[PDB]
RNA sequence: AUAGGUUUGGUCCUAGCCUUUCUAUUAGCUCUUAGUAAGAUUACACAUGCAAGCAUCCCCGUUCCAGUGAGUUCACCCUCUAAAUCA
């Protein structure tokens, strides 16, 4: 009773049979989630649409991921991934930002319990790949605690709204290293041109930052 | 772009086209009030009226303002140095 189901896609797939010719089947993608991190998805197939809905709904609950939510409202860090030909680039956002993402990601996020996030889907906009990719990235996100333990260092959060106050969000449960992490003068990191282009005010889009209903 | 529709018996990939947003002109139909802003398609031809005077005569001004977008890297910086203002 805690879990809620929401349809993502309904497709009329067809095969050819010797006796009848075109045989119509229903392929249904559904996502189930209780809103507290536990969410899954499944594909249900049946000649009747009701049977397809049921099969997908009941099978999705046996394939539940657990999503680590930072402060139970957003992701811990920005996740960029490619699943097959679909690119999903998700950004961590502050409280009150909303779900500025593809309608399907909005639906899945509400089931997971993420309230604030931005995501841009590029490449193929296949619904199967998007869902499978979204759950792949969110499942693999590293929490602040896991980072502190791996690095043996404090994770200190700097917030602009709190000035210079150092907020320690995670500390290493084991021994704390005494050597500071080597500060590379120039980071050899791969930058997304779309990010850099926006930061330099070089991106004019009439469709970006349009006023939309509360999500 | 938070995207959407569309190739096929069907699936996936790629791809073009189109949809949704925001402005400006024109057309159809329709139209109550007030304030404000803006306002020939045409460097085609133009009836008529007006748009430059001032002032003890000399001078000064009419080389400005206003208009248009035909032509088109004459517009910017540096160097140098006329005219002009500082009786
Ligand atoms: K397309
Ligand atoms: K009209
Ligand atoms: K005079
Ligand atoms: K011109
Ligand atoms: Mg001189």
């Amino acid at each position: 009773e805690d879990f809620d189901t929401r349809i993502l896609e309904v497709r009329n797939v067809f095969t050819m049979t010797a006796k009848e010719g075109r045989k119509k089947s229903i392929r249904v993608l559904v996502a189930v989630g209780n809103g507290k991190g536990a969410a899954g998805f499944s594909i249900g197939k049946a000649t009747d649409r009701m049977d397809a809905f049921r099969k997908a709904k009941n099978r999705a609950v046996h394939h539940l991921h657990y999503i680590e939510r930072y402060e139970d409202h957003t992701i811990f860090h920005d996740i960029s991934l490619r699943f097959k030909r679909t690119h999903i680039k998700m950004k961590k956002q502050p409280k009150g930002y909303g779900l500025r993402c593809h309608r399907a990601i909005i639906t899945i996020c509400r089931l997971i319990g993420i309230k604030d996030m931005y995501a841009k889907v590029s490449g193929s906009i296949n619904m199967l790949s998007l869902t499978q990719g979204l759950f792949r990235g969110l499942s693999r996100q590293e929490t602040h605690q896991q980072l502190a333990d791996k690095k043996g260092l404090h994770v200190v959060e700097i917030r602009e709204e709190c000035g210079p106050l150092p907020i320690v969000v995670a500390s290493p449960r084991g021994p704390l290293r005494k050597d500071p992490e080597p500060e590379d003068e120039v980071p050899d990191v791969k930058l997304d041109w779309e990010d850099v282009k926006t930061a330099q005010g070089m991106k004019r889009s009439v469709w970006s930052n349009l006023k939309r209903a509360a999500t």
